[PDB]
């Protein structure tokens, strides 16, 4: 039971606490109400400055609930999350001029929050969100910075999606680890397979420096002083793209490559990426939603 809400139903667990779908008793609409499970006042300001922020491609945060000394967010609820549809879609693969539409999507939706100094430091295929007009949106921009290398779920946290630099234990969040995960989650889309799956933060680590070589002073100034660097770490040699990717065409390939550099400097923007090349012929495909 809730005092403003009706139809209360649990989508799942959150990296943040329970979701739920629920209905507005005052206005019968339908969002996803999040209810951040605490044991935080600067963290309400804070999200409460995210509720001034709107673009196409972000999940629009609707309300900051505070009552009964507990933390609601309301966002627009969205009938399904990329993961689900990357799963439905496994057999035939979703199409590439879709794959590209997303892509496209995901990047003008990072240029925005980032240009309003805002990063989401989580991205992932579950906080990814599809409608059926052909639009996906991020869910959950600015709430790490805002809670913050802390762990409020009781689920296996995923770290497949987490830049090197984080693995590497640097404590300083830039935009490039937005665009890191955005490119891992671009080739998941394309092979149908994640392309770092790591169980822990060294497998995950390790995953990535067998496929991209494990990285160096050259390739990665700074690098040998990260936090959790270690000098006994394998040298493993970087594989091609051409065998990571396929069959990924040269522009693709030349994108992801752009989004994966070692270091976050050299890291492709999101705005330069709306520019790359591989968008030259993009569009906004209608998607087969079977919900
Ligand atoms: N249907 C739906 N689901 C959402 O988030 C969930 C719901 C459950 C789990 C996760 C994963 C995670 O947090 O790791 C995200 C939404 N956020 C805004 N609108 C939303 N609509």
């Amino acid at each position: 039971f809730m005092e403003n809400f009706q139809k209360v139903e649990k989508i799942g667990e959150g990296t943040y606490g329970v979701v739920y779908k629920a209905r507005n008793k005052l206005t019968g609409e339908v969002v996803a109400l999040k209810k951040i499970r605490l044991d935080p006042s600067t963290a309400i300001r804070e999200i409460s400055l995210l509720k001034e922020l709107n673009h196409p491609n972000i999940v629009k945060l609707l309300d900051v609930i505070h009552t009964e000394n507990k933390l609601y967010l309301v966002f627009e609820f969205l009938h399904q999350d990329l993961k689900k549809f990357m799963d439905a879609s496994a057999l035939t693969g979703i199409p590439l001029p879709l794959i590209k539409s997303y892509l496209f999507q995901l990047l003008q939706g990072l240029a925005f929050c980032h240009s309003h100094r805002v990063l989401h430091r989580d991205l992932k295929p579950q906080n990814l969100l599809i409608n059926t007009e052909g639009a996906i949106k991020l869910a959950d921009f600015g709430l790490a910075r805002a809670f913050g290398v802390r762990t409020y779920t009781h689920e296996v946290v995923t770290l497949w999606y987490r830049a090197p630099e984080i693995l590497l234990g640097c404590k300083y969040y830039s935009t490039a680890v937005d665009i890191w995960s955005l490119g891992c989650i671009f080739a998941e889309m394309v092979t149908r397979r994640a392309l770092f799956p790591g169980d822990s933060e060294i497998d995950q680590l390790f995953r990535i420096f067998r496929t991209l070589g494990t990285p160096d002073e050259v390739v990665w100034p700074g690098v040998t002083s990260m936090p959790d660097y270690k000098p006994s770490f394998p040298k493993w040699a970087r594989q091609d793209f051409s065998k990571v990717v396929p069959p990924l065409d040269e522009d693709g390939r030349s994108l992801l490559s752009q989004m994966l550099h070692y270091d976050p400097n050299k890291r492709i923007s999101a705005k330069a990426a709306l520019a790359h090349p591989f968008f030259q012929d993009v569009t906004k495909p209608v998607p087969h939603l079977r919900l």
